[PDB]
């Protein structure tokens, strides 16, 4: 299938095993910003669901399908590849919604549905939006979408901004500097110091931070899920040009994302911005190996390039330069090995 | 090979990927009890190494091979299956030991060595001693050991003891009671509460604890690595009869381990007991489904059975009874999915 071809089997096994646990579902459900915002998006846009046919891609415990049912959906096909499908079916029966929610076990790339749908709902966002490559499954599922069907979420905005955080930078350097020792119990480790530095700086940092570390306004990169094709997410090129509002050392780029549910009644936003209440996505920072000095009024330009890999993640290439001086930093990150600093 | 036959490929891939990271090597190296005790065992037993041929099973960064070299080994074959083998080779060259340490990339069950060895060194201990099933690779490697060759570590003692920890026990139901809610955003979750409870009780708890929770002296189960065969570790039956030193509710069994390096000059011990400084192995606790009341002077008897599985771990079956009352409890736990409580 399209899934098996893009995904190493060992990655897939671990991925679906992880989502089989009720404790993982509980952690996500307890994010009230997440769960309450999805419910609001769906219920306040009840006319997008009333008497409609719905596909829930990767339904987990089924929560979004229950919201679609609360909003009056006629039929909801709830697709789920992990063993969580079993638990979803238990809830459908115990909530007396067997006439409206049909659990379909399997990958959305592999199952057969009996009809086309009016609207697709999912929660395909990982860290930095793109981690886990579930957006591809979501876009793949548009093979079931009627012409002029809707997608909830409809669009995703990735925000990037330069930050300064000397303490974060030094933390990672301090860890890597372990490998500088010429006599660790009599052993010279120093030949590996470069490799150690590279490894640590390849880890995106997942946590939150004070917005005062940001040195310019964010650049926004928008993916429209009604228009995007699955293949568009194999290679994602994000150019940026920041007008620096503060002078200082730029230690990296910070990332967050917003999704919008563009319904017939209203647009509801779920934001993971550092100006908004914290969610379980936090925010993500990619450190530069060497910071770049810029003055207020300078321009920091470059590219963030995300290349999808077979471990359901992305290799991230970030190249940035201060236009006025030619000072450049170039860095490679492995979005599958984040450092959870919170 | 013997490895591939006992190990699912997806488990192996994840396992060796994990050990490929320098940050994981650093975490282990920074455990001073671990690293200092290995160095002491080797250096203080220098006659077991001087001008000897050594095999280092699963050498990682190579640190134990460097200690063997410090002690005067003539030739050290250092086997390692992860990409850490590359980093080990870099250290062998930068420490000017290419005449003495030969890094052999691959599984010890699959590579060829050119000669028999005088002594095998390894660090094959996981959580509860047996997790990761690396002891089997260690025992497998005795095909290369000369008659009367030594093994460092030489023996391993697993300790089990009954504990009382009312708060730990109650925490399982508190977490599972998330599901015991008739209207979570309008959805009745209650039918999943039993499945949630079962899931949490299947997870052994990795953390440390105050020794005052222990209700009896530990029972010790000893594996002699000079005598044990690989096959002895497929099913590990640990009968126990605890003479209760305190009266109270027994919520489960706590586990830790010691290994001894029985050298010609001295025996050096590495302990992970809760009476000793904390190591990166912590300790492990397995809950009973129901607590058992016992009085000081009673006997708590039963069996801990560890059955090796193809995810490089064990299914743990614990059955226990208070002999004087006939009160019985059981649990089945999955050592591959521990709860890291810290
Ligand atoms: N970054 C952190 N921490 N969290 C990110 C949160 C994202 C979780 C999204 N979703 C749960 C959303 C659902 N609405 C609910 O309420 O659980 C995950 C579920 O989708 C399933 N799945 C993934 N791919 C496919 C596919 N190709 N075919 C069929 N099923 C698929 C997973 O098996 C998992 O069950
Ligand atoms: N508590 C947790 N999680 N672990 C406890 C610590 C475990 C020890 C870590 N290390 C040894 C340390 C080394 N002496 C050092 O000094 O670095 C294990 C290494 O054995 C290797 N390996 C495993 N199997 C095989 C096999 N069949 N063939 C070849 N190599 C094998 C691992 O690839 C890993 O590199």
């Amino acid at each position: 299938s399209v899934f098996s071809e893009r995904t190493e089997e060992s990655s897939a096994v671990q991925y679906f095993q992880f989502y089989g646990y009720l404790s993982q579902q509980q952690n996500m459900m307890q994010d009230y910003v997440r769960t309450g915002t999805y419910q609001r998006a769906i219920l306040q846009n009840h006319t997008d669901f009333k008497d409609k046919i719905v596909l829930d891609v990767g339904c987990g415990s089924g929560i979004l399908s229950f919201f679609a049912a609360q909003a009056g959906a006629r039929k909801i096909y709830a697709v789920e590849a992990s063993t969580m499908a079993q638990h979803a079916e238990v809830l459908v029966k115990s909530n007396n919604l067997t006439d409206r929610i049909v659990v379909i076990p399997g990958k959305v790339e592999e199952v057969s549905l009996p009809e086309q749908v009016d609207i697709i709902i999912s929660e395909p966002m990982g860290y930095m939006l793109f981690n886990e490559r579930m957006l591809e499954s979501y876009l793949h599922a548009k093979k079931y979408l009627k012409p002029s069907g809707n997608m909830f979420p409809t669009i995703g905005d990735v925000h990037l901004a330069p930050f300064t955080d000397e303490q974060l930078y030094m933390e990672q350097f301090t860890k890597a500097n372990f490998w500088y020792q010429p006599s660790f119990h009599g052993v010279d480790l120093s030949a590996l110091r470069g490799a150690a530095v590279d490894e640590y700086f390849r880890q995106p940092v997942v946590d939150t931070f004070d917005i005062r570390i940001l040195m310019a306004k964010s650049v926004k990169y928008t993916v429209n899920f009604l228009e995007a094709k699955e293949g568009d997410l194999h290679r994602i090129e994000i150019p940026f040009k920041f007008h620096m509002l503060h002078s200082g050392l730029v230690h990296g780029l910070a990332f967050w994302f917003d999704v919008a549910f563009i319904g017939s009644i209203m647009t509801v936003w779920l934001s993971t911005a550092p100006t908004e209440p914290l969610t379980h996505w936090y925010q993500v920072r990619c450190l530069f190996q060497s910071p770049l000095f810029a003055k207020a009024g300078d321009t920091l330009s470059g590219t963030c390039l995300l290349i999808a890999n077979k471990r359901q993640s992305y290799d991230i290439s970030i190249v940035a330069q201060v236009d006025q001086t030619g000072s450049k930093s170039s860095n490679l990150l492995d979005l599958k090995n984040p450092f959870f600093r919170y």
